[PDB]
């Protein structure tokens, strides 16, 4: 049954009244000092913030009075003794109005109101931080009691107080022998006396707010030391900056092999920094130091992961004044913009290393060597056909119609490769040596095409999932074998009848193959990528068997020797199959864990060479 | 640089004044709605909740005054053409007062004042959600126009009506018909008609709003069809209510073969359920806690906390709890100190679990400890404190050479037979059970009437290592004690032996006799047997065996070695080759080969000779 109730007899008579939203002051104190912040420690960071913009207000006053530029600068006291911490700006200051106006309503700001009346909203519009208006009630949240002293930059104005104890009330008085700027008196509680001592402060600033356009004073000293290159040109940035700054954001003590200084403003501000490091990538290295920032404060998201995943071997920064915050100033999850930014940044780090191969080659070589694993994975774990493409451009391979010792990409290979031919074909072997001695290519010979070796691990899986190269197939050699379309016919037949009443069991059929000089068996399969890859992943882990084929060579030495063997020696010859299948198993690459064949051979051993 | 602006000439002088704090309801109004919640489908969950609440307070007035209970019921409607979503109530309702006094007032709520006038808290302050007071506020984020209709359930109370278009400006009115409770109708925004859609409201109902107490409706049927079992003893679940608990949050038909019903309240209020699906992992479930946390009846979706450690992430279930301080948005205050303490509570109580599932039934651990073997060897190599390192150690079931086979063993169970004085505990790595027996290491310390450990499964040598410890005792390897501890003629034996440094010197470092093997004739011992094995995969023979030290040993009362005397000079070419073969085999015996296809060339070449006499 439908249990359904909606209807539409709602009436409507009377005379409609007009009212406006109200607002509760105590609860939404309550919200913003217990249940909006998770650390404790944001609350210098919003005042550090005030600041900046207070004395980026008066910069621009005076640069549009066009007057003589004073002293400004923002110092740090902490006194442990009666537990207090204390800041005081030079900024353009507060007057009774505008302290009223700002400290005593929730939600309003005059940055805002400063940025509607500039009519341009470019000169300083990306130096403002301020734009919610409840960045001054976290004091309240480690703070019993608080002092405002602050004085106007007017030529004329008096010093004034304000005294609150953050439980909906606050005072406003004149006073006298305030100077101009703005102090700020705290009372440290009981349980957050942590916040009096330099060190845990010192930290906190060096964390959050390293980054500050203006001097910053802590009992004289100064903490920030640094320049932010990220947003500097690069025509007004030295190759020395470029490396003390990767040393600090990398917390290293190498040099960056790779620098990239990327700057666009078309699709969205982005000004940000990348480094490679010269060492080769550790154990721990399988946020990822990408930090990021906005108006020079950290952010610190480390969980959206702005950067893709494969790309967690590289260090830098980032920073972007369009990227939506919360309340409590923390990256929103997934928004619009956030995910085209990852898109962005992902196609330019992958062009730039296009360019780095087409520019130094032998730079390149190094870096592919060490840092491989990384591109590997990324197509493996990718869902879009064009990703993987894009970044299988990187990869290097060395091909047999080429001299030993240089690397070829698939780019290329699409090039020299004959209009003629559609398909590539790739050989996988631990060595050069092993892959042209291969049984396998050695049934290639006849053909001309070119094919592709692969040497390290994972490669055979990386091309498997790739499963396509610019409408190209990839196909491996293995699987093109079962698909391609001495030793007399009379004695050759009866030879394979006695193999298959005893290798019934393991070898499901035995066919004569012609293609073979040096291999004296050989073993196929429909789906050889997927079986050297299950058997290897069973054998890794008991998660959630296969008709192999063995094929003779009639030419081979051994095979020739196997017609008086039979005759002679029957015990002899059994052990000599069991050791010539288990072989032929190697080579192909389906072996397990060769401990179980020693028995078998040694006993082999000891019994073929009683005859010298 | 030391110079500070800081001193204390200021100071008061004239009168002090006096002032109350102001909001702007315009900015606060903008904040709720642009830049609180990360995804736009929060709205239905927040006015579910106010409905459960509004229904909950129904509920407590009409049990208090000892009157009969009507019917509690959500009906939720959609309409394509029109774009509206309309979600009924038939709660206690609300006058012009409460309406002004609530939904007029950014952070006020009614349900606080009703929360602590309650004297009691002990039947209805654990079913109430809302607690900040912003919750309505959501739907002016989809919605460019908001129309209420209720009415309270007093004898007495009229309908009204609430319009709001969003601009910080609301107008009530009198209405005439309305059904006692509250009527929302919410329409929808241009970009925003994604919603009126009947499958995505259906998702996000069953994504946020499954397990809410009274009986919800989407367009005439029911979407509950099911209650949440971990709120009640387990003596009031069945085996039965198990299985389709299991299957609806596992999304595995199949039978749990474990079940778990957590229920503490000393540390901190924890209402838990557990699952083990009875199927073999795979991938999916590898690859990357699958544990919903839930407070109060709601979805809180953390998918950042990661409650449970990961080696523990093959089990399924909810955990639900009301102590747990989430911040306006909704959500768990990242890195709190009461979250880190339900975290270590919550992993050592399965610890002991699992340690009592072995003792009722062993064959049923056995099983599922070959299952999912690798969960428990992974969660040693990523713990750092010690102390939880033994609290994982009884869980592993090993073999030793004390029983027969197919018999399991524990560590406790075999370090409660070994010997008196000796902190010592020995164990070998084989694939089988005849390769482990035949093993020469074995054959070399079988002199020794002691008790060593076969462990056949992968990684468990790289376990043993990071262990390094058992209720204050040495884990020792069978073969890094043979280097620790301390028939031919004289004359051809020290001959023979002489050639191998003169053609293995490159890859041979040292040479000796053993005596004490009879079934191998070669043998290789090395001081950390146990770490190269592991280094030498994740990093031809010169190179390899520079960093192994592959110490050769050879028995000379082998009947292959015997042979090799008078092969040395009949031929020595095939000399060069056997002796190859010896060192390669060795080596295959010994594990230490990354990979044995570049010895099949010169092995091929031996046997095509070995018999070309016959
Ligand atoms: N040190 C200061 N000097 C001058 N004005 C200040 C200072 N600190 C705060 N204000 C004023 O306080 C008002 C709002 O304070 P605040 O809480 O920081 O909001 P906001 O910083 O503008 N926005 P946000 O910090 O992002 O929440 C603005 O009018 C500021 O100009
Ligand atoms: N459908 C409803 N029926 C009855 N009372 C309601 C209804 N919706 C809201 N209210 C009341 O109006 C108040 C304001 O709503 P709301 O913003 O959800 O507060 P809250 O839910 O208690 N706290 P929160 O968790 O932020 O939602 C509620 O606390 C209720 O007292
Ligand atoms: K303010
Ligand atoms: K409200
Ligand atoms: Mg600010
Ligand atoms: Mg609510």
């Amino acid at each position: 049954p439908l249990h359904s109730i909606i209807s539409s007899t709602e009436s409507v008579q009377g005379s409609t009244s007009k009212h406006e939203f109200q607002a509760e002051t105590k609860k939404l104190l309550d919200i913003v000092a217990r249940s909006l912040y998770s650390e404790k420690e944001v609350f210098i960071r919003e005042l550090i913030s005030n600041a900046s913009d207070a004395l980026e207000k008066l910069r621009h006053k005076l640069v549009s009075d066009g007057q003589a530029l004073p002293e400004m600068e923002i110092h740090l006291q902490t006194n442990a003794e009666k537990g207090t911490i204390t800041i005081q700006d030079t900024g353009i200051g507060m007057t009774q109005e505008e302290l009223v106006s700002n400290l005593g309503t929730i939600a309003r700001s005059g940055s805002k109101a400063f940025l509607d009346a500039l009519q341009n909203q470019a000169e300083a519009s990306s130096k403002i931080i301020g734009q919610f208006g409840v960045g001054f009630y976290s004091a309240f949240m480690v703070a019993d009691r608080v002092e405002v002293y602050s004085r106007s930059a007017a030529p004329g104005s008096l010093g004034y107080q304000w005294l609150s104890d953050g439980s909906g009330v606050f005072e406003i008085a004149e006073a006298s022998g305030v100077r101009t700027g703005t102090k700020i008196i705290i009372h440290l509680k009981s349980d957050c006396k942590e916040f009096s001592s330099e060190a845990r402060v010192r930290d906190v600033v060096t964390k959050y707010s390293n980054f500050v356009s203006f001097p910053l004073y802590l009992n004289g000293r100064r903490m920030n030391t640094l320049q932010a290159i990220w947003m500097m040109d690069p025509k007004d940035v030295g190759e020395w900056q470029h490396e003390e700054f990767y040393r600090y954001v990398a917390q290293a003590h190498d040099k960056p092999r790779y620098t990239l200084h990327y700057k666009t403003d078309a699709p969205l501000n982005i000004r940000s920094i990348f480094y490679v490091p010269d060492m080769k990538p550790s154990m721990f290295d399988v946020g990822s130091s990408v930090a990021l920032y906005s108006r020079k404060v950290l952010i610190q998201t480390k969980a959206t992961d702005i950067l893709p995943k494969w790309l967690r071997f590289i260090r830098g920064v980032v920073d972007s004044e369009d990227i939506p915050l919360n309340l409590s100033r923390e990256l929103l999850q997934e928004s619009a913009l956030i995910r085209k930014l990852r898109d962005v940044l992902q196609q330019r780090l992958i062009k730039f290393f296009i360019d780095q191969s087409k520019k130094d080659a032998e730079k390149y070589a190094k870096f592919f060597e060490d840092y491989g694993l990384f591109m590997r994975e990324g197509i493996v774990t990718a869902t879009e056909q064009e990703v993987k493409e894009d970044i299988a451009k990187l990869l290097r391979y060395e091909s047999s119609a080429l001299p030993s010792g240089q690397l070829t990409s698939l780019s290329e290979y699409a090039s020299r490769m004959r209009a003629g031919t559609r398909n590539i074909y790739y050989l996988c072997a631990p060595n050069r040596h092993l892959a042209e001695h291969s049984p396998y290519y050695e049934a290639m010979k006849k053909k001309d095409t070119e094919v592709l070796f692969c040497f390290e691990q994972f490669d055979e899986l990386t091309l498997l999932h790739l499963r396509e190269f610019d409408k190209k197939k990839l196909i491996s050699v293995e699987t093109d074998i079962v698909v391609d379309h001495c030793l007399s016919e009379k004695e050759t037949e009866e030879l394979m009848a006695w193999m298959r009443n005893v290798l019934g069991s393991r070898v499901t059929n035995v066919k004569v193959t012609l293609r073979l000089d040096t291999h004296p068996a050989m073993v196929t399969v429909l789906e050889m990528g997927a079986a050297r890859h299950f058997l290897r992943m069973q054998q890794l882990a008991k998660t959630q068997l296969l008709q192999p084929t063995l094929e003779i060579n009639p030419r081979h030495a051994l095979i020739k020797k196997l017609n008086q063997l039979r005759a002679s020696e029957p015990g002899l010859a059994q052990l000599l199959v069991d050791q010539i299948y288990e072989n032929a198993m190697i080579a192909a690459g389906l072996v397990d864990d060769p401990r179980a064949m020693v028995g078998r051979l040694n006993e082999l051993l000891v019994k073929a060479l009683e005859r010298h």
